[PDB]
């Protein structure tokens, strides 16, 4: 239902949580999600992967003590996951990537 960059971005800054169509990878695995099969839409119709913590290993997103980053899939409808993610901090900084976490730019 809400899975666009702008849509999810505004939902997060206002309501401080993901829309209802998101499930973490753990949740999805528990419903029978097998990444190598690209089946998420069969076991969880209308859902997207989102809410997992993003480690920011490469220190690309701005870091701060106490700030945790999470991710969510954008523009997903079916099949294997795409390369689009929204990155959101606990202080509601919003970044996007369209290249599998290689490049980030600010959107809120």
């Amino acid at each position: 239902v809400i899975n666009t960059f702008d849509g999810v971005a505004d939902y997060l800054q206002t309501y401080h949580k993901l829309p209802d169509n998101y499930i973490t990878k753990s949740e999805a695995q528990a419903l029978g999600w097998v990444a190598s099969k690209g089946n998420l839409a069969d076991v969880a119709p209308g859902k997207s992967i989102g809410g997992d913590i993003f480690s920011n290993r490469e220190g690309k997103l701005p870091g701060k003590s106490g700030r945790t980053w999470r991710e969510a899939d954008i523009n997903y409808t079916s099949g294997f996951r795409n390369s689009d993610r929204i990155l959101y901090s606990s202080d509601w900084l919003i970044y996007k990537t369209t290249d599998h976490y290689q490049t980030f730019t600010k959107i809120r």
